[PDB]
């Protein structure tokens, strides 16, 4: 298994039709998972599963700047599962990054950071074993 945090440089950034792709099996009774595209210190798209808020399955999705949180972008659709195996892709497009997981689209997000070019890390955390991490201009 990778090392988990795992950084993953994305050299030069960003840019549509890059495809990132992260498999890994969530841990039996996880409580989260993230994954942290990053410009410097800045989160440009933040994704984050969490497993147990007020005993409620959610993903929380925003951007951090200057070390601040923005407002919160929120799915109910879960598709994650404590003990199974995943694939998250992220399509980066020209207004949103678009994940899929499983195969099935879960939900878009609208570009905030606009210098595609400089989000050049993603970092992966939380409670999974990760298999592994790549990205592929499509
Ligand atoms: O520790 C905290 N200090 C904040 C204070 O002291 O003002 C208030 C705050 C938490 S926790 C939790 C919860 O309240 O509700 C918030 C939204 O209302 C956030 O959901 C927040 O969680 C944070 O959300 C971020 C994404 O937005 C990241 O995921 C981050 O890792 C995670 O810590
Ligand atoms: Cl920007």
């Amino acid at each position: 298994m990778l090392i988990v945090p795992y950084n993953l440089p994305l050299p030069g950034g960003v840019v549509p039709r890059m495809l990132i792709t992260i498999l890994g099996t969530v841990k039996p009774n996880a409580n989260r998972i993230a994954l942290d595209f990053q410009r410097g210190n800045d989160v440009a798209f933040h994704f984050n599963p969490r497993f147990n808020e007020n005993n409620r399955r959610v993903i929380v999705c925003n951007t951090k700047l200057d070390n601040n949180w923005g407002r919160e972008e929120r799915q109910s659709v879960f598709p994650f599962e404590s003990g199974k195996p995943f694939k998250i892709q992220v399509l980066v497009e020209p207004d949103h990054f678009k994940v899929a997981v499983n195969d099935a689209h879960l939900l878009q997000y609208n570009h905030r950071v606009k210098k595609l070019n400089e989000i050049s890390k993603l970092g992966i955390s939380g409670d999974i074993d990760l298999t592994s991490a790549s990205y592929t201009m499509i």
